[PDB]
DNA sequence: GTGATCAC
DNA sequence: GTGATCAC
């Protein structure tokens, strides 16, 4: 099922509200794995501090 | 330079 | 094998 979307920029520069496939703590910065729907590429991003892991 | 992750 | 993600 899928993660709690989140807003984000797209590395075009658009903020997006988007699901990320996986997410993880970077230590303790939270980051997600995105695939932009429109262009099909996949980025990294922060993710809010309280996001859920 | 570290910390984790994976599409490239 | 690693770029790119952030705050420290």
């Amino acid at each position: 099922s899928g993660k709690k979307p989140v807003k984000v920029k797209t590395p075009a520069g658009k903020e997006a509200e988007l699901v990320p496939e996986k997410v993880w703590a970077l230590g303790r910065v939270k980051i997600g794995l995105f695939k932009d729907p429109e262009t099909g590429k996949y980025f990294r991003h922060k993710l809010p501090d309280d996001y859920p892991i």
